[PDB]
């Protein structure tokens, strides 16, 4: 059983980058996007992230890799990536086979890029989303999918307004309906 989640905090427009990086800054939010995307049940086992080459060009070299998770980076123009925890996959089909080979990955955390998320959402290992909703339209130049949430179940757990550097945001698990 291997689950592909994704990941992601959107506005009120849907929006989620601006000028190739981050619309905003959310050290908390943040800290929790590390969390569920680093921590695993079993111990030794390791969680991958998967990722476009925009956002891997977001993160600050000094942060990456992204520490204690395998990185795959989707790229057709990136050359190849000495450092043994990223790989440069140049499809999503082939970046998804080359880690259900891999034993010691428990969870494919999908963080993004629109087409990333896009290719997520017709994955057949699609299992949960984790949005982040905004409060207001931060002028983004890229958006979530379109998603039918239709297909989802919303998880009913108590979920309180979250706010930080006056930018307030609420968090939204969704299960897809053949799981559940
Ligand atoms: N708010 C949030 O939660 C998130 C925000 N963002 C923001 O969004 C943006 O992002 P986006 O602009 O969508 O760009 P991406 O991060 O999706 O990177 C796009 C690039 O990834 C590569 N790529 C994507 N899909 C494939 C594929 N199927 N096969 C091969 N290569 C692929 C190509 O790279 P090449 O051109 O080299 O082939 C493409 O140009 C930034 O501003 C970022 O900060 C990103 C993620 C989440
Ligand atoms: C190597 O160890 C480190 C050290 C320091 C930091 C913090 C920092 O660099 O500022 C980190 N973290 C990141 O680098 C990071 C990675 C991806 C993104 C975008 C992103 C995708 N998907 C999302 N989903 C939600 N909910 N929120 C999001 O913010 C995103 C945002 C921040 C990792």
């Amino acid at each position: 059983t291997l689950h592909m989640n994704l990941i992601v905090a959107v506005d009120g427009c849907g929006g989620i980058g601006r000028n190739g990086g981050m619309p905003w800054f959310l050290p908390a939010e943040m800290a929790r996007f590390a969390k569920l995307t680093t921590l695993t049940t079993d111990s030794g086992k390791k969680n991958a992230v998967i990722m476009g080459r925009k956002v891997w060009e977001s993160i600050p070299p000094k942060f990456r890799p992204l520490k204690s998770r395998f990185n795959v980076v989707l790229s057709k123009k990136m050359k190849e990536e000495s450092n043994e925890n990223v790989v440069v996959a140049r499809s999503f089909e082939s970046a998804v086979s080359l880690l259900q080979d891999m034993e010691n990955i428990e969870t494919i955390w999908n963080i993004g890029g629109r087409e990333v998320y896009e290719l997520g959402l017709n994955s057949p290992f699609l299992h949960q989303m984790y949005i982040t909703r905004v409060e207001g339209d931060f002028l983004a130049d890229v958006f979530f999918p379109r998603v039918d949430y239709g297909r989802f179940i919303k998880s009913t757990e108590s979920e309180e307004m979250h706010e930080e550097k006056g930018i307030k945001y609420r968090y939204e698990i969704y299960t897809i309906k053949t799981d559940k």
